[PDB]
């Protein structure tokens, strides 16, 4: 599908460029081609890389169990960082707006109005609440995250 | 640090706990699996769980909290708990729910947690719980008894 493929290209930009960015891929289109399940060797596997920093882990990690038909910690802590106040007062009301949303465009366009922070935020506690947006709504966010973080790793 | 609470603190949070339960037998069973799993008489949360999951009488509401607090005390984490704690999700209850979370990751006494806590409507709090049942870990178990605390005179005042 194009969705998938456009998701996966915003995931995948936010991976350090090196052989585990086309394994990750592989794993990542697999999963997409509706291959295999197992979550746990998968969650097992990406939680122990060596390169992958936490917040790639988290959104990975969110990504997978998102598109596999259970709330790993380590999921868990890299979403929500440093629970600094406002980031989880933003991602509070995105993630109300985001339940009022859903197609990918949509949400795509709003969650990229908030900072990396919030937006990680903001997935971290979808995670918890999964069935609260559409996995397409959902998507729309993983993106926005990754444009926000891809861009912060630029002002450098 | 260490796991013991004083068992006038637990007969407090035990009392609370019991203020927004409805008399009958039932709250008889649940007096006595709260005290005896107060005392630590190797409690096994599933099945518990899964006997306050399969309650009737018992609103929505009820049993998250008394999950909440079983949870908090004996050694997976459920949905039926979520779901009563989070209920309605009115942006703003989450608004005032994240606030009061961050303040309590500071606080170290029942009493402060508590004292706070009430300036928060019955909402909040349920948001708030909602939210450490997710991060046990952002607060201390004192500190989360007196949001529990809080939170069940809240509603018994609403009522």
């Amino acid at each position: 599908h194009s969705l998938l493929t456009e998701v996966e290209t915003y995931v995948l930009s936010i991976v350090p460029s090196g052989p585990l960015k086309a394994e990750i891929a592989q794993r990542l289109e697999d999963v997409f081609a509706g291959k295999n399940t197992d979550l746990e060797v998968l969650m097992e596997w990406l939680k122990t890389r060596p390169i992958l920093s936490p917040l790639t882990k988290g959104i990975l990690g969110f990504v997978f169990t998102l598109t596999v038909p259970q709330r790993r910690r380590f999921v868990q802590n890299a979403l929500n960082g440093n629970e600094d106040p406002n980031n989880m007062d933003k991602a509070v009301k995105l993630y109300s707006k985001l339940k009022s949303e859903i197609t990918f465009h949509g949400a795509k366009e709003i969650a990229l109005s908030y900072s990396a922070g919030a937006l990680a935020s903001c997935m971290g506690l979808i995670y918890n609440r999964m069935g609260a947006v559409t996995t397409e709504v959902a998507f729309g966010l993983v993106c926005a995250t990754c444009e926000q973080i891809a861009d912060s790793q630029h002002r450098s």
